């Protein structure tokens, strides 16, 4: 079940590729802001607008987000478990645009660790986590309708469209693919039911 239009941060990412292509093939009018463009596949489906820029700064933002009926947030850092303020520093000039243009929904994907007992949080993925947890006080504070996606391991399987949603949040499986993470990120766009909610999609493949 599949919809159409927005701006997605994060596009060129694991889950950021196929969350666009599935946009772009379900219909979506997708802006994307990227660093840099040699990233997005010259061949895939091709957004209606390249923005080349970085979430750290908010005029890059505010552009990206002009115009727009939702904002999706796939941002990460890769494979570095570094200290980091991206994702949080991204997430407060995405509310700030959002609030002067007038765009009020956001599905925005942190981490199932939001979810879990911090005692038991893995000490290498603490200082990502710690970026995660300001993103989505950000994103809480802003009062925006905000989905918080809190996905545990996300594996590489095939899409099946048929993996659990649990609200708020734990969840019975603790793998999620990309393919059906960019999914839900999308299906996110079709329905308010989320809002305000975390949500923890997970499947058994
Ligand atoms: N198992 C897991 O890996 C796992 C589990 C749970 C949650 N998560 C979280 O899920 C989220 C998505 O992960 P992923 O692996 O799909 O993403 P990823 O591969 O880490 O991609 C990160 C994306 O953010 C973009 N980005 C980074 N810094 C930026 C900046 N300053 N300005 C603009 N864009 C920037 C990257 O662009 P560039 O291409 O320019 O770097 C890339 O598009 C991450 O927050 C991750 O921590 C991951």
């Amino acid at each position: 079940m599949a919809v159409k239009k927005i701006a997605i941060f994060g596009a060129t990412g694991r889950t950021g590729l196929t969350t666009l292509a599935q946009a772009v093939q379900a219909g979506y009018e997708v802006t994307v802001l990227v660093r840099d463009s040699s990233r997005l596949p010259s061949e895939g489906p091709r957004p209606a607008h390249v923005v080349v820029g970085d979430v750290l700064q908010a005029a890059d933002v505010d552009k990206t987000v002009a115009g727009q009926d939702a904002v999706i947030v796939l941002l990460g850092t890769r494979n570095d478990l570094s200290p980091t303020t991206v994702m949080s520093e991204g997430a407060r000039n995405i509310v700030a645009a959002m609030k002067a243009h007038g765009v009020d929904k956001v599905v925005a994907c942190t981490s199932a660790f939001l979810l879990w007992d911090p005692t038991k949080v893995p000490p290498r993925l603490q200082a990502v986590t710690d970026d995660h947890i300001r993103m989505h006080k950000v994103l809480r504070e802003s009062g925006l309708k905000y989905v918080a996606v809190m996905p545990p391991h996300i594996g590489d399987q095939p899409l099946t469209g048929a993996y659990t949603v649990t609200l708020d949040g734990r969840g019975p499986s603790r793998v999620i693919s990309k393919h059906d993470l960019g999914h839900f990120m999308l299906r996110c766009l079709t329905t308010d039911e989320y809002d305000g909610h975390s949500t923890y999609p997970s499947h058994q493949y």
